[PDB]
């Protein structure tokens, strides 16, 4: 089981696609909801996502069917299409998934943030970095739910530099576009969700605190954080969770005016990657870095909660540290950073110590030596 948020709000969840095309925005929303008795949200909602995951892992598409059999009725504790909690403007987080992931696999993080009073828009990227995603080829296909699927693009070695950069820039634009969509919806622009879901988007009118916007992401999504920030001044800070820095152009390192927090796993990182993180540092710019002791790269995503301790450790979904303990540290450090850099009037400053790595399960800065 994926854990419930620790904050005082109930959390709801829905999906938004607009427009219906492969250049439109596709996101999963997590939001503070009213009390309700709605069903929990289906974690991986389509069989095609499991086929995509199979391709990502480099196995037979038949392994997709086994993953589906195993994980396909699993839920995450957000209430599907529950009404939005009225009477408050919420800060907004745009969330970017990793390579071979997709919008639904960072619910542990999304739910927790929402439970403390954020709206979270988890984008699904159409750069062919998602294991799978979908769109509709025309209006009629949208109306009848006739999906067209795009699966992960596998690259030759020779393409990696150029295409990964292409992808991160597209990811950035997708983050910007998703923000613009939510801002339009906030202002009251009618939006026809290409998904025909029973969640009225008019609820979100006047629900967004328009100036308090952050971008957060895992691995590829962490590089996405940095690109988005350099390109789009509406995002006031970023949190990169175990950023994979490789996709970023050399030009961007010196072009990130906003506060930026690096939260790393112990075992993922390596000098080449850390050096690039360090290139973002400058005495006029706000940067923090911590490393979660005993943690692995997948501690930041939901599959860390999907298996037992032994199978999970063997698969590198779990580290030495307990997955709940790890994500709690990342989530609370994140909340303190956000309160400080969006100017929130909450009690997240209670975890200010975590930003400085001041906890028995954290390492201030990094364990990686780079001299
Ligand atoms: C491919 C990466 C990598 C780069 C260099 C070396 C090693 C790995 C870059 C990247 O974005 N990564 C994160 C991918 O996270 C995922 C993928 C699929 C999932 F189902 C879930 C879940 N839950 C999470 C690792
Ligand atoms: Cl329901
Ligand atoms: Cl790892």
């Amino acid at each position: 089981k994926i854990p419930r948020g620790n904050g005082p709000y109930s959390v709801g969840c829905t999906d938004l696609m607009f427009d219906h095309t492969n250049k439109g925005t596709f996101l999963r929303l997590y939001y503070p909801s009213q009390d309700n008795d709605r069903l929990d949200t289906l974690w991986i909602p389509n069989k095609e996502y499991f086929w995509g995951l199979s391709k990502f892992l480099g196995t037979h598409w038949l392994m997709g069917n086994i993953l589906r059999l195993l994980f396909g009725s699993m839920t995450t504790p957000a209430n599907w299409n529950s009404p939005l909690r009225p009477g408050e403007k919420y800060p907004l987080v745009v969330f970017s998934h990793g390579l071979g992931a997709f919008r639904t696999l960072y619910s542990a993080i999304g739910i927790d943030l929402a439970s403390h009073g954020f709206i979270v828009a988890a984008v699904e990227h159409r750069d062919r970095s998602a294991s799978a995603t979908y769109y509709f080829k025309d209006q009629s296909a949208a109306e009848i739910g006739d999906k067209s699927w795009l699966y992960l693009r596998t690259l030759k070695q020779e393409e990696e530099t150029h295409i990964r950069n292409e992808q991160v820039r597209q990811r950035a634009k997708e983050c910007s576009q998703a923000l613009s969509l939510i801002l339009d919806i906030d202002h009251g622009k009618p939006v026809k969700n290409a998904l025909d879901l029973k969640f009225d988007m008019e609820q979100l009118k006047d629900s967004i605190d328009r100036e308090k916007i952050a971008v957060i992401g895992h691995s590829f999504g962490g590089a996405t954080v940095i690109q988005t920030l350099s390109e789009d001044q509406r995002f006031r800070c970023g949190i990169a969770l175990d950023a994979w820095m490789f996709p970023l152009g050399d030009e961007v390192y010196s072009r990130i005016p906003q506060p930026l927090f690096f939260i790393n796993s112990e075992y993922f990182q390596y000098p080449a990657n850390i050096i690039k993180m360090k290139k973002c540092y400058s005495p006029d710019k706000e940067r923090k870095m911590i490393t979660i002791r005993g943690s692995v790269h997948q501690n930041f995503a939901d599959f860390t909660f999907a298996t037992g301790k032994i199978i999970g450790h063997m698969l590198k979904l779990k580290g030495d540290i307990d997955s709940n303990v790890a994500i709690d540290l990342s989530n609370k450090a994140s909340l303190a950073f956000l309160q400080k850099h969006l100017g929130l009037h909450k009690d997240f400053d209670q975890w200010d110590c975590l930003i400085e790595g001041d906890d028995e399960n954290l390492i201030p800065g990094t364990n990686i030596n780079t001299t």
